């Protein structure tokens, strides 16, 4: 679309109230010239068809509850986005500023989000499993970074190599959690998920065997689910993650935290320039190693702290 930049205001899916960049042309649409080659945010209207029609508004006020999904997609990509480009000096997935567009209301009932090969796509949940997934900034940060790793290590999706890219989804859209300040926590989807039940979340980043994922080596799914377990064994690399950041004993091994941010330079570092598409965990490893004592040298506490947490998950 061509028009005029400007800001509307809506309401989210957890009934918080935020701004958002729209164009103006004869209607408000919910695309954000601001950031790269653009934000797209289309409706799939329960249809699974995709990407649907980009999102029109006629006030450029967004309070319908039909809406709520539609604007925390939007405004969830740019801070995506923004956290991207402001901490990694990344310009969009690609590092080029490629459109990013996600589509809302997709199918009905449905109770995931995924990234297909090109855009974001979300379900609005049964209502009862989930709400609509796009409000959860974990989930669409999670979302956005698979578009990453595709345009960088493209880790395939099987067998370690795909829990390993779960892991790098789970560890970035935390961090970019904790980036928005929107009570930030080393779960994942908590926010969306079972609307009944408090406490809960999909997956645990700091203790995964709460939700039955192994939280080391010898605890890792062997069989074909999954695609070979990639939304399982990412726990072991989650844990790492998480004891290289905050630090702890496990298993009997001590791991001193090296705090959020190093933990994100040295696996976007990895990510972008060492890991392969058939990376295993002993190649991730050897990844993050090298990625820290580039960054700090090989004396350093942060390798020291990388060699603990992948010691204490049972990864050699
Ligand atoms: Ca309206
Ligand atoms: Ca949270
Ligand atoms: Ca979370
Ligand atoms: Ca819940
Ligand atoms: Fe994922």
């Amino acid at each position: 679309i061509t028009g005029t930049s400007t800001v509307g205001v809506g309401r989210g899916v957890l009934g918080d109230q935020k701004n958002i960049n729209t164009t103006y042309s004869t209607y408000y649409y919910l695309q954000d010239n601001t950031r790269g080659d653009g934000i797209f945010t289309y409706d799939a209207k329960y249809r699974t068809t995709l990407p649907g029609s980009l999102w029109a508004d006629a006030d450029n006020q967004f309070f319908a509850s039909y809406d709520a999904p539609a604007v925390d997609a939007h405004y969830y990509a740019g801070v995506t986005y923004d956290y991207y480009k402001n901490v990694h000096n990344r310009l969009s997935y690609d590092g080029n500023n490629a459109a990013i567009r996600s589509s809302v209301h997709y199918s009905q009932g449905y109770n995931n989000a995924f990234w297909n090969g090109s855009e974001m796509v979300y379900g609005d949940g049964d209502g009862q499993t989930f709400i609509p997934l796009s409000g959860g900034i974990d989930v669409v940060a999670h979302e956005l970074t698979h578009a990453v790793t595709d345009y960088t290590a493209g880790l395939i999706y099987q067998n370690e190599s795909g829990a390993i890219n779960e892991a790098i989804s789970d560890i970035f859209g935390t961090l970019v959690e904790f980036y928005a300040n929107k009570n930030p926590d080393w779960e994942i989807g908590e926010d969306v998920y079972t609307p009944g039940i408090s406490g809960d979340s999909l997956r645990s980043m700091s203790d995964p065997a709460k939700y039955g994922d192994p939280d080391h080596y010898s605890k890792r799914y062997t069989g074909t689910q999954d695609n070979g377990g990639v939304h399982i064994n990412s726990g072991i690399i989650n844990k790492a993650a998480y004891l290289i950041s905050q630090g702890g004993t496990h298993y009997g091994v001590s791991v001193v935290g090296i705090g959020r941010d190093k933990l994100g330079k040295i696996f976007y570092r990895a990510l972008t320039q060492y890991l392969t598409p058939t990376s295993n965990f002993s190649q991730l490893r050897a990844a993050a190693v090298q990625s820290a004592t580039d960054l700090y040298g090989s004396t350093s506490q942060e390798v020291a702290s990388v060699k603990q947490a992948f010691d204490a998950v049972g990864v050699k």
